[PDB]
């Protein structure tokens, strides 16, 4: 194909061997999944502003262009391999914490950190909590996923990229530890609670790949696969602390697994049956109950037997894994942003029977709160209106308030300090800013300009 010699000439310098990526990105179908083939063709033809990616329209024509698009967005005619060779192979290991000492090398407070995901440029800022400054910036892997992880006393960060990149990082010495590269396309990943064990979640390899949470260290390659050998995707890994076990998300299989690792490394899953496909977990507060979207609403299955305990139909498909609990009249009730409809769903635990449907402008997509906090934050990050906070008063249920930092300009994720008193609130915008609230007041106390800001995480909540 006339795509495939484009390719070579043109891209393989930076995209590497079989679009696996080098200094540039991988460029496989999976890899471009959010982006539309005509996007594509505008960054090949013109580049992408302010990146290394400049454009090819002054060597290629239309015809040039349209060819090497087809190719990128074409199946190879085999699937791409990862192996626990190549997996060991790529492990670098620039500061062991062997070699490093033990205490934080700033006077900030450890457990109040930011870690701040600067998706516009792919930096992270290690952010002073109190101060809400910089301690440290670092470029990361490309198009970080899945939000980052903590070690249980919030020492190390673990993050997840795209294309299938592990980094771990050493909030005390400001220094990546370790990096790995587990798969071709990655979801997400997982810590266990006791901090031995790093559980990557690859889309490709259809895989789970155990790691030593330590060195980034190869552990074992589990293929995701029924009890009937049927391969699947990994939706996602999620921990399950009470449990000591992870918990796997499967997207082509009606399987989801429980890996227990309380006697060692969680290398075996326990294969619990479901009617439909299921992924999105949410966890209630006790672990004893997983909510999960099915290919179908809501399904409440018990953990231990799998038995499916109840069924909420809400409308639209709720953003379950986003949704929060808290008590409300001495009782445990639980709230969901919405992929496809602008309504925040609020459900009873005790009987899993819906309280109320608290509409909105558009759909949302993020849920925060804090044992301090009076309300849960939310937005409709994902609506055509899209530049509002909205703070639900956890017990009228009704939005209180309303934070509008940059109208106009995609609002989203609410992060708060490790004692509550102010809420972090993200500007998604190449002209973006990480905005100080003070949670009560509910005043602008601070603004910071960043390109592209997505997630941020603070340590001793993630903790906690
Ligand atoms: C190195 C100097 C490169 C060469 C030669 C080519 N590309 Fe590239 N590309 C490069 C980088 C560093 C990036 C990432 C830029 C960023 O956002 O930070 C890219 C990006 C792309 C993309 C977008 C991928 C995405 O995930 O959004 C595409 C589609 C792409 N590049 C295609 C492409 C083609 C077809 C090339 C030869 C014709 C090519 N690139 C050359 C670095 C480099």
């Amino acid at each position: 194909a006339p795509g495939e010699a484009l390719y070579r000439q043109h891209c393989q310098a930076c995209h590497g061997a079989g679009r696996l990526g080098g200094s540039g990105p991988t460029l496989l179908p999976e890899s471009l999944s959010r982006l539309k083939p005509a996007q594509a063709r505008e960054v090949i033809l013109h580049g992408r502003p302010a990146t290394q990616m400049a454009g090819f329209a002054g060597q290629l024509d239309d015809a040039a262009a349209d060819a090497l698009v087809a190719y990128l967005y074409q199946a190879p005619p085999r699937e791409p391999q990862w192996s626990a060779e190549d997996i060991r192979a790529s492990q670098v290991q620039p500061h062991p914490l062997a070699t490093l000492p033990s205490r934080p090398r700033f006077e900030a407070d450890p457990l109040n950190l930011f870690v701040v995901v600067e998706s516009g440029d792919h930096h992270v800022t290690i952010l002073d909590g109190d101060r809400f400054e910089p301690i440290a910036r670092f470029p990361s892997r490309y198009a970080l996923h899945g939000g980052p992880k903590f070690s249980p006393d919030g020492r190390l960060v673990y993050f997840a990229s795209r294309d299938g990149w592990v980094t771990l990082y050493d909030l005390y010495n400001l220094k990546v530890v370790a990096e790995v590269r587990a798969g071709l396309n990655t979801r997400n990943l997982a810590v266990s609670d006791d901090g031995r064990w790093v559980l990557v979640g690859n889309y490709l390899p259809g895989n789970l790949v155990l790691l030593d949470a330590r060195d980034l260290s190869l552990v074992q390659v589990i293929p995701a696969a029924d009890a009937q050998g049927q391969a699947s995707r990994v939706s996602a890994v999620y921990t399950a602390p009470p449990r000591h076990s992870f918990v796997v998300a499967l997207k082509d299989v009606h399987e989801l697994w429980e890996l227990p690792y309380a006697n060692g490394k969680p290398v075996a899953p326990k294969r619990l049956a479901v009617a439909d496909y299921l992924d999105d977990f949410s966890f209630s507060p006790d672990y004893r109950y997983l909510l999960g979207s099915s290919r179908q609403g809501g399904e409440v299955i018990e953990l231990d037997s799998g038995a499916r305990v109840a069924s909420i139909p809400l409308s639209g498909m709720p953003h379950l894994g986003s949704g929060i609990y808290w008590k409300r009249d001495g009782r445990w009730v639980f709230a969901t942003p919405n992929i496809s409809r602008g309504v925040i769903s609020v459900i009873d635990l005790q009987n899993w029977k819906p309280l109320k449907e608290i509409v909105t402008d558009g759909p949302g997509f993020f849920m925060r709160s804090h044992a301090d906090s009076p309300y849960a934050w939310t937005d409709t990050f994902l609506g055509k209106k899209h530049d509002e906070i909205l703070l639900i008063d956890k017990q009228t249920l009704e939005i209180a308030h309303r934070l509008r930092p940059s109208p106009g300009k995609v609002a989203g994720h609410v992060e708060f300090t490790r004692d509550g008193r102010y809420a972090l609130l993200s500007v998604w915008d190449r002209d973006g800013a990480l905005v100080v609230y003070d949670a009560h007041s509910l005043e602008e106390v601070k603004r910071l300009p960043m390109n592209k800001p997505s997630g941020k995480y603070n340590v001793g909540n993630k903790i906690g």
